């Protein structure tokens, strides 16, 4: 991986490994959401984050997603390589973005993009809190002046207004738990983990059937180690679902999604 | 990855990830246990397999892990690069034998070592059966003559026999399931994934204080997609030692057993 020639944003290449691939040969939608993550982490380092900032070290504040879009054109099989290009951008007082571009490193073609949207927290009290200037002049320094995005067209899926999944569910998945893979280096559960929690209750037939083309993921609330998960889909139509991630207790919501996916 | 000068062993290089890291900002046995795997996997590509040989898929047979023990010296922390060496030998009609070493790619230290044996088994029935001749001489053509053992040593942990947990365990994680990201491309239940459902059981203040240092895995029974589990474990023992079970949430039937030795930070 390096910082590309104006040092405005980071590419990096992976080979896909056999334990990464699907019944269907090709990588996994979880697999594709861990490298876009590793291309992220690795942006950070590269200009010097932890992606905490000086002035967020002190003030005991944190980036969160709130927000991940995901669309796959074409996944990689074992063996294949996936160059991936990441970059940054202030969103005012909001947050930030995060946007990679995907493709295939032997043909140079666009396989897939992502956005993220991320909003300031204090790690402590969680309490959402608005990005200060002080911020803002830190991170602009390493983010593009003029607007840069993987999804520009004027009303796309990215920015949709995602429902709240009415009871009963067409689809579940019960009792689901973390393990200790699923936690990061800060003993959290990985933001990748409830992409798979979402897809549990996708029934294997459209799997078997379909391929994911489009997710998109609402974070509100973070699953503890000890928390138990329900996962919650109906059909909404290529299929179109509907879902909802919900502690198993007390029915709290920790997050929404849609997907959309093609016939093989 | 490459096969080695004379073409009977093969090395790869990995730079650890991000999300590859537990809480001590090193990697997970389970990332380690995946890496063993990809670097088995790329060996038997490199010299024609997909690991069934020809008269293999003409009988409908197929090598499975009867046993798994890794030995780490040192975790790899984010960023670090690891050099996984991998062989395999014939251990006559009893089946096959995988062997690796890890070692730090800039020291040249080894980090870590693991052998695993490996049997017969008709893929439909799942019936066991010894290795043929035939199948013996086509892959002794990329085995080591001579015995090569990551493990050579007389009385060494690789071949222990392991003891079947006693109820009442002294520790449990109760209701294991695994999801899609836990099954390879046959749609089976990936082996690392026993490793950290054996894991589970082994309560957090040890995990925050002790580091792993070796893991003995016998693997008894598959796990299906839709089978749940339950992971039991008795402390036996500076190092703490444990005896591990897992074995199926309704029935009780066991799916495998294994032994974990920790050091203190
Ligand atoms: C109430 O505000 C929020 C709280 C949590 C999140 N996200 C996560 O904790 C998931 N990693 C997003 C917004
Ligand atoms: C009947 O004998 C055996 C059955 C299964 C295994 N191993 C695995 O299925 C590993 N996933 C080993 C021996």
């Amino acid at each position: 991986g390096s910082l590309t020639e104006d040092g405005l944003s980071y590419k990096e290449k992976f080979v896909v490994r056999s334990y990464e691939v699907g019944s269907n040969k090709t990588a996994t939608v979880e697999t594709i959401a861990n490298l876009l993550q590793e291309v992220g982490c690795n942006h950070a380092q590269s200009v010097g984050f932890s992606a905490t900032t000086t002035t967020m070290r002190k003030l005991h504040l944190i980036w969160v997603t709130a927000r991940m879009h995901i669309e796959i054109y074409k996944y990689p099989a074992w063996g294949d390589v996936v160059e991936i290009e990441t970059w940054c951008q202030s969103e005012g007082r909001i947050g930030t973005r995060r946007d990679w571009i995907l493709k295939d490193s032997v043909t140079g073609e666009v396989t897939g993009r992502a956005t993220s949207k991320w909003v300031m927290m204090n790690q402590d009290t969680r309490r959402l809190q608005k990005v200060s200037d002080d911020v803002r002049d830190e991170y602009l320094v390493f983010c593009p002046q003029e607007p840069r995005l993987a999804f520009p067209e004027e009303n796309n899926r990215s920015l949709k207004k995602i429902p709240k999944l009415e009871d009963p569910a067409q689809y579940s998945m019960i009792g689901l738990k973390p393990r200790r893979a699923d936690l990061d280096m800060n003993q959290h559960v990985n933001n990748v983990t409830y992409i798979g929690w979402v897809l549990e209750s996708i029934p294997q037939e459209i799997v078997d059937t379909h391929e994911l083309q489009v997710i998109t993921l609402d974070y509100r609330r973070e699953c503890q180690q000890d928390d138990v998960v329900d996962s919650l889909t109906t059909t909404t139509s290529d299929s179109q679902f509907l879902h909802l991630l919900r502690l198993s207790g007390d029915g709290q919501e920790i997050n929404r999604g849609t997907t959309l996916w093609r016939k093989k």
